[PDB]
């Protein structure tokens, strides 16, 4: 299990534009196109994301190189962040990957807020942390994958994706 794996169990791989659990036109991966409600939109954002007319259609690789450039960003965003940059140095490979799956969804900003949650994973008090995620909006939305994540925190194993 890895990263890629994990997040393609999380967000699936949707070649036509859909809308996510928030209502918001995406494709791919998990990719967000516009919060705005105009499937042009949408469309315009996508064929500029992809350089060439889709027509709201795009073929798996583009798919895949629109993922990749996805968990690029998320790593990056991390890494430059100084909220979020000591939590993940201080984590072990598999925490890592749940740290980038939760910006990967949320955003860099999303992620830095959960303050308390930062500290705790930082001192290794996982159950602490645990219960303190699932007080969240995040946990209320989307439950079953925000326990898939907890529970990777919480053990530090991918049990919950296997
Ligand atoms: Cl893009
Ligand atoms: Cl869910």
């Amino acid at each position: 299990m890895n990263i890629f794996e994990m997040l393609r169990i999380d967000e699936g791989l949707r070649l036509k534009i859909y809308k996510d659990t928030e209502g918001y036109y995406t494709i791919g991966a998990g990719h967000l196109l516009t919060k705005s409600p105009s499937l042009n939109a949408a469309k315009s954002e996508l064929d500029k994301a992809i350089g060439r007319n889709t027509n709201g259609v795009i073929t798996k690789d583009e798919a895949e190189k629109l993922f990749n450039q996805d968990v690029d960003a998320a790593v990056r965003g991390i890494l430059r962040n100084a909220k979020l940059k000591p939590v993940y140095d201080s984590l072990d490979a598999v925490r890592r990957a749940a740290l980038i799956n939760m910006v990967f969804q949320m955003g860099e900003t999303g992620v830095a807020g959960f303050t308390n949650s930062l500290r705790m994973l930082q001192q290794k008090r996982w159950d602490e942390a645990a219960v303190n995620l699932a007080k969240s909006r995040w946990y209320n939305q989307t439950p079953n994958r925000a326990k898939r994540v907890i529970t990777t925190f919480r053990t530090g194993t991918w049990d919950a994706y296997k």
